[PDB]
RNA sequence: AGACAGCAUGCAUGCAUGCUGUCUUU
RNA sequence: AGACAGCAUGCAUGCAUGCUGUCU
């Protein structure tokens, strides 16, 4: 049952263990730390790592003092202490630091880049009804620690979506408004959305010079260069502000794409190359980590050439039974578990609101057969659907779609579900961006309506009894009357509790912020939902939102002395953690508090179909851990679960994860997060656009 | 002395070729 | 492979100048 992940065992043992170690004449602030230490490696030349206050470079200086320039005009003067001698690093940020650096000055990725372009630029170029599409290959590196302790290369690949436009180009070409665009600078390795653009006509001489003189790549430089020299371009030219607070021309920046947001004859060419098997991948990677070996093992590297591999897998309480007790256990879906399933009618009288959306005006009799069989099945479940109304829109483009969905959508009240039948629409504009489906979905969350949008794609492919119980067991929870439960779960807990938390900025201050709390029994049910927007604190936030949750809890009786996981979709920093031990004393709880990292972790590679359960373990109590099996072409991305603390194993924390999955009610398609904190993040995210204040709470699953 | 052609050197345009560098893909 | 810059060349037409030969 074998299963490896791109990670691979990494020291670093030179012959010459001689640094030059330098230290700030005052203390830097913390999140200029980073743009100081690539700062050290320019001058230097030499690879460096930061050590708490201080910074380490791989060679000799002689320079007593080095001064550094950010881009505020700001200069950070470090001393020179003397020499001293490497013998390990503290951790695997000084490791990745020096590492990445190491790369830099040796040239290696660049080298793989150009040669994978001698070999495959053709294939790697295609074309469209109107544009022509890069896919640019991203290699891209973190080390991680093991938790024997070693230390990890996460080396991966990826194909970065790109025009052959540049962003310049587009705002003459059309006088256009893309403030919703993400965008790389040509020759920088950064990519993010656009904050603010203004024309360069604007800013004065002294201005471009200084842009070019503190401009650390080699394009930003010739950049700004053109402007500080060249009179003509600047009336024309433009001047883009970006996410993490940079300025750049529009020259050298170009757009980044997603696979979705490709009409659709483009995904297809694209897909093969995008989306390419594990085998496939995992021998790249294998290609890369060997020329990195060759071209870092002089210089003191050592790497295994050879994959970490899973640590094995965890069972986990996946049986489920109905209001009857016919009970069986979930591997993927029991297509028969549902038909022959006798759901926990709690309202069984329940009005839809019907919207269809269609180019022509007579063919609804596929929608319309799928709707008699869903209420039929329904029926015969103990649940009588009944139509509030109906709303036939016809449209041409998503567009016109769009535009007549809004007021059909806006007088919309007072119903339990909405069922919204979605027409195929080919295009659109390219830089308008936009998916009709989730636009739909967006609207109706907003609303706290719970709703179902089944595209008329799926009714001309899937086969009707297929589809009729994917939306029939989502519709059951949805609506309150959910179609089976958990037996139990590992260990003694009373409720499991999702928090997400989301923030609008401006001048580095938290302005806006919405928190969404998803609280669960021991089965596994949901108890409530809280929907809570706060205006501005400051410090104070963090502290007010957490005790809520507390205050919270023990208006839901959680009898003191009570278990409680807490289970986050984000990155608790510190204060979190401790505001929470604070408020587990007050009220009196034995917490274990989790931290899910979702997004870009280290893959596992196996010819296991049902890699659910599977795990790796890390240092400091974090674990890799498949939530679903590989459904093929797109890719399995595993989630990191870290036990921040409490009594628990990790293993222990993981199978509740495991358990709760199954509670997003969706047997056929995989859910990668657990029930408490799947897509809240969606919901945290999209009630912040809001536009007045929120407080409201439930405990219907309306969400899914 | 004029008018025309072969060759040489220096220059003018046109078109084409070999190598090297950059960036495209720090 | 393309775009641009460095360098080295080739063919072609003419002009400059120079010796060459024809010419009414």
């Amino acid at each position: 049952k074998e299963a490896l992940l791109n990670l691979y065992r990494i020291e670093y043992r030179p012959k010459d263990t001689t640094f030059t170690v330098f230290k700030p004449t005052h203390e830097i602030q913390k999140e200029k730390l980073n743009k100081v230490r690539w700062r050290v490696f320019l001058q230097t030349g030499l690879p460096t790592f930061r050590r708490e206050d201080e910074f380490w470079c791989a060679g000799k200086v002689e320079k007593d003092t080095l001064y550094l320039t950010l881009s505020n005009g700001e200069i950070v003067e470090l001393k020179r202490v003397g020499e001293e001698e490497f013998r390990g690093f503290q951790n695997e940020r000084e490791c990745q630091e020096l590492f990445r650096d190491f790369l830099t000055k040796t040239k290696v990725k660049d080298k793989f880049i150009s040669d994978f372009y001698k070999k495959f630029r053709d294939k790697i170029t295609v074309q469209g009804k109107n544009r022509k599409i890069a896919l640019i290959p991203e290699v891209n590196e973190k080390v991680l620690k093991s938790e024997e302790g070693y230390f990890l290369l996460h080396l991966d690949l990826k194909f970065r979506i790109q025009p052959f436009e540049t962003l310049q180009t587009l705002l003459e070409r059309n006088d256009f408004n893309p403030k919703r665009i993400r965008v790389k600078p040509i020759g920088i390795d950064f990519v993010g959305r656009v904050q603010d653009v203004f024309k360069a006509k604007e800013k004065g001489e002294e201005f471009f010079r200084l842009c070019m003189e503190r401009s650390t790549h080699k394009s930003s430089k010739k950049a700004w260069e053109e402007l500080l020299k060249n009179r003509e371009l600047r009336e024309k030219a433009f001047l883009v502000v970006l996410e993490k607070g940079y300025t750049y021309p529009a020259t050298i920046l170009k757009p980044v794409l997603t696979y979705e947001n490709l009409e659709d004859e483009e995904r297809n060419e694209v897909a093969d190359i995008v989306r390419m098997e594990p085998g496939k991948r995992l021998n790249l990677i294998r290609y890369i980590l060997r020329r990195y070996v060759k071209a870092l093992r002089d210089y003191g590297w050592y790497i295994s050439p050879e994959e970490e591999r899973a640590k094995g897998k965890l069972n986990f309480k996946d049986t489920v039974l109905d209001a009857k007790g016919k009970n069986t256990k979930v591997i993927t879906n029991l297509r028969k578990f549902l038909e022959l399933c006798r759901p926990f009618v709690k309202k069984d009288v329940l009005s839809v609101e019907i919207i269809s959306v269609s180019v022509y005006k007579k063919l609804e009799w596929r929608k319309e057969e799928f709707l008699k069989e869903l209420i039929n099945f329904l029926k015969n479940k103990g649940i009588k659907l009944k139509i509030k109304g109906k709303s036939l829109i016809l449209a041409q483009t998503r567009e016109e779609a769009k535009e007549k969905l809004i007021p059909v959508i806006n007088k919309i009240k007072d119903v339990d579900l909405v069922i919204v039948f979605l027409e195929e629409y080919p295009k659109v504009d390219p830089y308008k961006s936009f998916l009709l489906y989730d636009f739909v979905k967006r609207e109706l969350l907003k609303k706290m309506i719970p709703s179902q949008v089944i595209l008329n794609r799926t009714l001309k492919n899937e086969n009707l009894k297929f589809v009729l119980l994917n939306v029939a067991e989502q519709v059951l929870a949805k609506t309150g009357n959910i179609p089976y439960k958990l037996k139990e779960i590992e260990g003694k807990v009373d409720a499991f509790v999702g928090i997400d938390i989301s923030r609008i900025t401006r001048d580095g201050k938290t302005v806006n912020a919405v928190a969404f709390t998803k609280i669960f029994n021991s089965k596994g049910e949901l108890v409530r939902y809280y929907l809570t927007s706060y205006p501005a604190f400051g410090e104070k936030l963090t502290e007010k939102a957490i005790g809520d949750v507390f205050s919270l809890l023990e208006k839901l009786g959680f009898k003191k002395g009570s278990k409680i996981v807490v289970h986050r979709d984000g990155r608790l920093y510190r204060d979190e953690v401790a505001a929470f031990k604070k408020y587990g004393e007050l009220y009196g709880y034995s917490l274990e508090l989790l931290e899910i990292i979702k997004r870009n972790n280290p893959r596992f590679f196996s010819n296991e179909k049902f890699i659910k359960g599977y795990f790796y373990k890390l240092s400091e109590d974090s674990v890799i851990l498949a939530t679903y099996n590989q459904v093929y072409e797109g890719t399995h991305q595993p989630i990191k679960v870290r036990k921040v603390y409490g009594e628990l194993p990790v293993e222990v924390l993981c199978s509740q994860i495991l358990s709760l999955t199954l509670m997003n009610y969706s047997s056929f398609q995989p859910i990668k997060l657990p029930a408490t904190v799947h897509y809240s993040d969606k919901i945290t995210k999209l009630m912040l656009r809001g536009i007045e204040p929120i407080k409201k709470e439930g405990d219907i699953m309306y969400w899914l």
